[PDB]
């Protein structure tokens, strides 16, 4: 295609109907996207690169971008833009900060990607879009927050890195077909960073949620210290008496005080270092018929309890299945007051230091390496081992 | 056709007698339609795009537009212009505000279209022209008022949208072959807007 340059004036630029690219840089440190600029693309390999020392603020008066598929926005300071109008034909919006805030809203049909280096105490906030991606590094105090005002059409994919000892500030997501928030911690060898509190709240499209963190450790001479953030996952229809509920699978990779609340929940995938998981099902008044918790574990270790919060005063899971996989897992306490069957399966040892499951009528290990239960079984309770210790 | 740019100076621009377009944008945030500017079109695919951060205030001294069929005027603030003189050969005048007043008068023979977003307490007033069209959204207190000083040659077609609970301010039309005023109300689900 052909390559077109914006000036500090009013530009009227029209593409070839081909692979053409539009440059909106600076001239004497004066912006080149300016009042009245009108840009026009043609065929579908169209790119606008907007680069400015100055903070992006808004689209300027009389500006119309049209027929351009990818918009790249890079600023020496903050970005604030909304692209649900003025821009038409836009499939992809990418916004880039280094060391300042971001406050972006995309139209549905547009894939947002908000990359931020050295986030520090600055806050990222994004809304709308089709698939959204947040990629934040050098994080510290900064909140990350998605879909607070408008959810994504497609998937959310946050990821956040911190090197600081000062702790990773909130992360909140609302809505999306599937959500992933991936924290890391990269602090120094004799320090403790405590990681970010996460909240995901599904809209009625949210089938899956994933919340990974760096594994906890005790600050040593040559051991980087990490504490884990609370996680709170909530489905739309969590408080409803009648509405279905959509969150089916939840994946965790380390966690502090974790919560799930979904009447559509069947699977939980666990991994790394945990404090507590509390599973509630939606406050549906109807007596539930499918009551099978699948609980796939892999390298999981728990300070405290996996609890079925719903079982106590309401209708919990009757059958729990635990599938240990590729690495040893240890659950300090498993509390499942409505549980009937317990089948431990798979590939690698599952250890349950202490269960509290009074209504259990049978336990059945089918696992290769074996299962160990530290609590003394009920005198009424049948147990069946498989191969393996 | 060809595309011609006005400068912060005095321009003497002459079109190709073809699909040509005239740009009267900004230079360093300085207006380019300025004193003595004279523009000339040729054949009938001629457009003048006048875009300014600053309020449009009137046509500047010695400015003459000629042989140009469509005039688009867009401002970051108010528009006040009259085009019954200086301008000849103009079939279509379109004026565009977002969040400030409009006070426009067109020559007969020219189809006026006054589009205004987020009108709020600002007042639109238009006069003269052939067919006039007012297209106002986000309205509130703002009066809309047509032909108070000079009627249209052709049809009036107002339309006004309000999202507010504060009530939609007058609409008056005088004159025209046929008149339409189309209000809407788009207020929230537990509020009352009176139109
Ligand atoms: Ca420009
Ligand atoms: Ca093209
Ligand atoms: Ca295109
Ligand atoms: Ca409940
Ligand atoms: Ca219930
Ligand atoms: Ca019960
Ligand atoms: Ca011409
Ligand atoms: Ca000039
Ligand atoms: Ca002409």
């Amino acid at each position: 295609g052909s390559t077109l340059s914006l000036t500090t004036g009013t530009d009227t630029l029209t593409g070839t109907a081909n692979n053409d690219t539009f440059v909106a840089g600076e001239v004497a440190g004066a912006a080149t996207l300016t009042v009245g600029d009108t840009l026009s693309g043609g065929a579908g390999t169209d790119v606008l690169n907007w680069v400015q020392a100055a903070a992006v603020t808004a689209l300027p008066t009389g500006v119309t971008i049209s027929g351009i598929e990818t918009m790249n926005v890079t600023s020496g300071a903050a970005i604030t833009l909304n692209t649900s109008s003025g821009v038409t034909g836009l499939t992809a919006l990418n916004t880039n900060t280094s060391g300042a805030a971001q406050t972006v809203t995309a139209g549905a049909g547009q894939n947002l990607t908000a990359t931020t280096a050295a986030q520090a105490a600055n806050n990222v906030a994004v809304d709308g879009g089709a698939n959204v991606t947040v990629a934040s590094t050098g994080v510290t105090s900064g909140t990350t927050t998605v879909g607070a005002n408008s959810a994504a059409s497609g998937t959310v994919s946050v990821s956040v890195a911190n090197s600081s000892t000062t702790t990773t500030g909130a992360i909140a997501v609302t809505g999306g077909t599937a959500v992933t928030v991936a924290q890391t911690a990269g602090n120094a060898v004799n320090t403790t960073l405590t990681q970010a509190d996460v909240t995901v709240t599904g809209n009625s499209s949210t089938t899956a949620v994933t919340v990974t963190q760096t594994a906890a450790a005790t600050a040593g001479a040559t051991v980087a210290g990490r504490v884990n953030g609370a996680v709170t996952i909530t489905d739309s229809a969590a408080a409803s008496a009648t509405t279905a509920g959509k969150i089916a699978t939840v994946t965790l990779g380390s966690f502090g005080a974790a919560t799930i609340d979904s009447s559509a929940l069947t699977t939980v995938n666990l991994s790394g270092t945990g404090t507590s998981l509390g599973i509630g099902r939606g406050a549906l008044t109807a007596t539930p018929t499918a009551n099978t918790l699948t609980l796939n574990v892999n390298g999981l270790t728990t300070t405290g309890a996996i609890t079925d919060s719903e079982a106590a005063a309401d209708d919990g899971f009757t059958t729990i299945n635990i599938a240990g996989s590729t690495a040893s897992s240890t659950i300090a306490s498993l509390v499942a007051a409505d549980a009937t069957t317990l089948n431990i399966s798979g590939d690698a040892r599952v250890t349950i230091t202490s269960h509290t499951a009074a209504a259990l009528t049978g336990i059945t290990v089918t696992n290769s390496v074996g299962a160990t239960l530290g609590a003394e079984l009920a005198t009424g309770l049948v147990f069946t081992g498989g191969a393996g210790a």
